[PDB]
């Protein structure tokens, strides 16, 4: 189902695991692939406007293998509103909009049993 | 391993889970074992001191058990401090202390990088 395969992406490489799988959520069948869409966020990364950017952008791009669970481990939707809350406004304001694709209302909640998700706060 | 099974334990129904492990933390091997001791709390859990307690113990006493995840699934620290703050002033009034397994501490906090842990509310 899932082959774990070391990660590559620069701009997640050290973020707190170290395996991905292909296809992710978007269809990319490489991480080459997902690298070249999630790196055009490597400045925004970079300016900090949200301590849980890389991770959030990463768990999506470059979603978390485990050898355990055979399922996807998505980030939970608090991860996406905070990334959000601290990044949409400079974005909007050099005229980006918040990605359709990451919109947040897409993810789980914590809190479910039956759908568990990374929560994680940086 | 963790072999699920349907909770049995009468005050752990209406908890948002149906399966549960055993040995559980405290060693007990069975429900009825458990449950000897988790219904000590039975009166606690009807005054509703706190909404969050029955999950709480129960959470504590008969773990949730996934047949997908195959890892411990604790209680988040707020989740026990939310049912020790409701509950434990009422302990002390007759002479009594929120119980040392039950101590909030040891428990990972929503957030944290290392194990996932469940809180129904956000």
């Amino acid at each position: 189902e899932l082959a774990c395969q070391e990660i590559t992406v620069p701009l997640c490489k050290g973020i707190g695991y170290e395996y991905t799988y292909m296809p992710n959520q978007f269809n990319h069948d490489t991480q080459d692939e997902a690298g070249l869409e999630v790196h055009q966020f490597w400045p925004l990364v970079e300016i900090q406007c949200s301590p849980d950017l890389k991770f959030f952008l990463c768990s999506m791009y470059t979603p978390i293998c485990l050898e355990d669970y055979k399922k996807p481990l998505p980030p939970c939707r608090s991860v996406c509103e905070r990334a959000k809350a601290g990044c949409a406004p400079l974005m909007r304001q050099y005229g980006f909009a918040w990605p359709d694709r990451m919109r947040c209302d897409r993810l789980p909640e914590q809190g479910n049993p039956d759908t568990l998700c990374m929560d994680y706060e940086r």
